């Protein structure tokens, strides 16, 4: 399969899904800063991220939990540029499944980048047999995130009452998922 490179998962032409490296701090830094009042809106981490080295912890914690098969993070690069991550946040080898989360910054919106990473994905994980379940979990007001899960061919399996936590407040969650 020639689109498993040492370097990442080539989606397209223009897609290429990067395992993490130290190398990309920087770029990630600055994305995840042009981008923190609107992300602050739907996630908990980015409210945290006040520094070059904070993406520089990301990253290594990343590359071990990748090592071991924790979880898959990968960044997205779009033509030149990082544009976003996309992830499975928890792989349950015992149970086939893994838990899928996602991000892109504003200039990378609106251009089916996330997906088509999780189409293939899937494609790779779940066509191979190495995930029998996977799973989209987001908040019921997340708009752009309920639409992705279903442009990406999930289906709702039901809400998950206060599951998810920002700033002190609990939201629903909609759960979603695809079997292969
Ligand atoms: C499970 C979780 O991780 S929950 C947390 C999710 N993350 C966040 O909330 C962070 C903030 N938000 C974001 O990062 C973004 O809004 C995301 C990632 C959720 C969604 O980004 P999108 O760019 O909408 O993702 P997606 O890849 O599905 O693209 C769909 C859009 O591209 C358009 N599009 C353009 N080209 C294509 C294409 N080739 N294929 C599919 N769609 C395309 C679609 O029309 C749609 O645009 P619309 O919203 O104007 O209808
Ligand atoms: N500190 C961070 N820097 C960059 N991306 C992150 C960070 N923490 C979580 N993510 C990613 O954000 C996406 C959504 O996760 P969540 O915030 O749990 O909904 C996933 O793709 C995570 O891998």
């Amino acid at each position: 399969d020639v689109s498993l490179t040492p370097s990442g998962i080539k989606v397209n032409d223009e897609i290429t899904l990067l395992y993490p490296a130290l190398k990309y701090a920087e770029e990630l830094y600055l994305l995840i800063n042009q981008n923190k009042i609107n992300f602050i809106k739907s996630m908990a981490w980015p409210a945290f991220v006040n520094n070059i080295s904070d993406s520089v912890s990301f990253i290594e914690q990343s590359m071990i939990d990748n090592q071991n098969e924790k979880a898959l993070i990968l960044f997205i690069k779009y033509k030149t540029k990082i544009a976003g991550v996309v992830s499975f946040n928890i792989i349950d080898h015992a149970n086939k499944t893994a838990y899928i989360g996602y991000w892109l910054g504003a200039n990378f919106q609106g251009k089916g980048i996330v997906t088509n990473a999780i189409n293939k994905l899937i494609q790779e994980y779940g066509d191979s047999g190495v995930i029998k379940r996977f799973v989209i979990k987001c908040i019921v007001d997340n708009k752009k995130s309920n639409a992705t899960a279903l442009r990406c061919g999930f289906t709702l399996e039901g809400v998950l009452q206060k599951a998810e936590i920002l700033n002190g407040v609990s939201y629903d969650q909609n759960i979603y998922s695809k079997v292969i």
